């Protein structure tokens, strides 16, 4: 089997991407944030505290003929940005892009933090990191990808995120029309439950490539590119007037600037992030200070290849017995 679903930016900045997901019988379609940095499929629901729902579409298990309470199971998750959610668990039929899993754990939110209530466009998350990170207790649950394995033609999914445009998540096949050149594969460590890999270095604009190992994760659920302070300082030193602002919480730059590209290494291959991808616009409406898309990972404890980096590439998440990542230009 395969599946193919379109993913759409939630706003003009590509802050996140939503993908329609069918849950239950008859189908209830919710728009989920596919997150390769977490392992829970959780939704706004009929159980979510009413004052914490503002515009989201909810999953109502009582209206699904295939929903069953997963008796005793609870979940609670905290993300890298300080956001959180928790609740109870149902199993139900979940379909993405024509690919169906029966008996998927659907984690029903009873509580969500402010960042979720305040985002009407995101109805929940669909985690695509390794199932070892799933938070359900006392019986840990599998991701949608882990459950779909074995029906897939090839044990893979691909992320093809758009710049200010829709893109695609595919399950079970490589679309050889979706990228240019060849795919470069690189080793993955699953020790922390992430799609963790080691970039071979970087370049700023037209500058020379610096060969240096940068461990980090491929995380579709993180907006920005978070890299070591040395690398990030080297990038922003090429933008006149750029500075790190403690008040704003990262590097800002004059909105009148033209940003240089940023290149990262994948083995002997190179992925080039155009400068325009690194512009996240005014820090507040009407400001001439713009927020940078490359930020320091110091304090976060891991480097994160988030959407800024991933949307410059066609990315293969290879879930074979020995997982690997692949990157191609597009
Ligand atoms: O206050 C809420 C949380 C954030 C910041 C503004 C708006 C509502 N959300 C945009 C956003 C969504 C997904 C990822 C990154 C940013």
């Amino acid at each position: 089997s395969t599946g193919s679903a379109t993913t759409t930016p939630i706003d003009s900045l590509d802050d996140a991407y939503i993908t329609p997901v069918q849950i239950g019988t008859p189908a209830q379609t919710l728009n989920l944030d596919f997150d390769t940095g977490s392992s829970d499929l959780w939704v706004f629901s009929s159980e979510t505290t009413a004052s914490e729902v503002d515009g989201q579409t909810i999953y109502t298990p009582s209206k699904s003929t295939t929903a069953k309470l997963l008796s005793g199971a609870t979940w609670s998750i905290s993300y890298g940005d300080g956001s959180s959610s928790s609740g109870d668990v149902y199993t139900d039929t979940v379909s993405v892009g024509g690919l169906t899993v029966t008996g998927q754990a659907v984690e029903s939110a009873k509580k969500v933090s402010s960042s979720f209530t305040e985002d009407s466009t995101i109805d929940g998350l669909l985690g695509l990191a390794f199932s070892t990170l799933n938070t359900v207790s006392p019986t840990q649950q599998k991701t949608f990808f882990d459950n779909a394995k074995a029906s897939l033609d090839s044990p893979v999914f691909t992320a093809d995120l758009g710049y200010h445009a829709p893109g695609t998540y595919n399950f079970g096949f490589i679309d050889t029309t979706a990228y240019t050149g060849s795919i470069t594969y690189t080793a993955v460590s699953t020790k922390q439950g992430f799609w963790e890999w080691t970039s071979t270095g970087y370049a700023v604009g037209s500058g020379t490539f610096k060969s240096t190992s940068i461990d980090g994760i491929a995380d579709t659920g993180t907006t920005l590119l978070y890299l070591p302070a040395t690398v990030v300082s080297a990038y922003w030193a090429q933008v006149s007037g750029a500075k790190s602002s403690s008040s704003v919480g990262g590097y800002v730059f004059p909105c009148s600037a033209t940003l240089p590209s940023f290149t990262f290494g994948v083995g002997s291959a190179r992925i080039v992030i155009p400068g325009d991808y690194i512009d996240f616009g005014p820090i507040s409406t009407g400001s001439s200070s713009c927020f940078g898309g490359i930020q320091s990972s110091a304090g976060i404890g891991i480097n994160i290849f988030g959407d800024v980096a991933l949307k410059a590439a066609f990315v293969v998440f290879n879930g074979a017995t020995t997982p690997t990542l692949g990157f191609a230009s597009k």
